[PDB]
This record gives structure tokens, C-alpha cells and sequence, in this order.
């Protein structure tokens, strides 16, 4: 059973953006899904200073960097708090409508695309490199669900009876053809000295059988 659903046209904008706009520092992407892992962490652990009990379905609170050469995935993991079917649904937990204008009206000001961040929307730099992305996700509050997009103005929510998470979100990267150096460990490495250096959480990147 696959709901699908039309992005909001501000959405699917900048989408289009990301997409098509002449942009060589693609790299940003892994900054920003990072960042976003880690302030879904900082949510659980501020919601279990006061409820031990959010932390039942896994006390971990970590980042796993999971490439896939076989697949041509990269997987981005936390242990944060998850997103229900609504958080979904209304543009993965953000204020996207309103984060795009803003953006846009940065980019008219001499921003640049690695600036996306600033406006609430770093989830959909994803698709620098990615030519679909599936987010698994599971909240305290509600059931697994697969969200996932190939852009094209739209996305499905479907219910994942794929291996349970306990809590947390994947974002699966589906990258294009000439991005697969994101799947090289020393690539990886690079750009998490050089963006993720201070993130408060382990960032751990899972090696490959060659």
C-alpha cells in the first residue's frame, strides 16, 4: 500500500534548483545530512532528561556512514528521534515552504548553494549526488515508514515491513553514475575532517568487503 503525494511547487523548486543549477561542490551534502542526524540526536536526548523512558528503544545515540559500492548507496543513520508519518509527510519535519523562500532570496543576495543549511532545507542537497533517496524512519510515537523520491514534483509514504530500527532515521542515497567517489573511504574521511569535525555524537563509517 504507497500513498503518493505532490511536493508543495516551493519544494519542488528547489528541487529543480539543486538539480539543475551548474554547482561543483557537491561534497556539502554529507555537512548537512550529518548535521540534521545530529540534531535529531540532540531532540531524543533533550526529550530523555525528563522521560528516561524515550530512550527504550535504544540508548545509542550515534551516526553510522554506510556505503554500499554494490548498491551505489550511501547510508546516513542516526539513533534521534525519528519522524512520524506527519513529520513525513510536511516536508520531513521542516518548514521547507518557508526555508525555500528564504533561500532563494539569499541566493538573489550572493549566497551560494553551500548556504542551504542557514535556511532549514539542508535535507534536499541530497540530490547534488543522489538520483533518488529513501528515508526509513521510525519515532517513539508512531510505526516504521519508507518515504522516498526521485524528485519529479513527487514522493511516496509507504509502512516499512523491511528490518526493524528501533528509533531513528536512515537517509539511503541512490547516488547518480558519476558521483561514486562518496562511496570511496577516503573520500568519506575527508569531508567529514573538513565539515563534521565537531559534531557531539560518534560518527562511525563502515568499511566494505573488497
Amino acid at each position: 500500500e504507497v500513498e503518493t503525494f505532490a511536493f508543495q511547487a516551493e519544494i519542488a523548486q528547489l528541487m529543480s534548483l539543486i538539480i539543475n543549477t551548474f554547482y561543483s561542490n557537491k561534497e556539502i551534502f554529507l555537512r548537512e545530512l550529518i548535521s540534521n542526524a545530529s540534531d535529531a540526536l540532540d531532540k531524543i536526548r533533550y526529550e530523555s532528561l525528563t522521560d528516561p523512558s524515550k530512550l527504550d528503544s535504544g540508548k545509542e545515540l550515534h551516526i553510522n556512514l554506510i556505503p554500499n559500492k554494490q548498491d551505489r548507496t550511501l547510508t546516513i543513520v542516526d539513533t534521534g528521534i525519528g519522524m512520524t508519518k506527519a513529520d513525513l509527510i510536511n516536508n520531513l519535519g521542516t518548514i521547507a515552504k518557508s526555508g525555500t523562500k528564504a533561500f532563494m532570496e539569499a541566493l538573489q543576495a550572493g549566497a551560494d548553494i553551500s548556504m542551504i543549511g542557514q535556511f532549514g532545507v539542508g535535507f534536499y542537497s541530497a540530490y547534488l549526488v543522489a538520483e533518488k533517496v529513501t528515508v526509513i524512519t521510525k519515532h517513539n510515537d508512531d510505526e516504521q515508514y519508507a518515504w522516498e523520491s526521485s524528485a519529479g514534483g513527487s514522493f511516496t509514504v509507504r509502512t516499512d515491513t523491511g528490518e526493524p530500527m528501533g528509533r531513528g532515521t536512515k537517509v539511503i542515497l541512490h547516488l547518480k553514475e558519476d558521483q561514486t567517489e562518496y562511496l570511496e573511504e577516503r573520500r568519506i574521511k575527508e569531508i567529514v575532517k573538513k565539515h563534521s569535525q565537531f559534531i557531539g555524537y560518534p560518527i562511525t563509517l563502515f568499511v566494505e568487503k573488497e
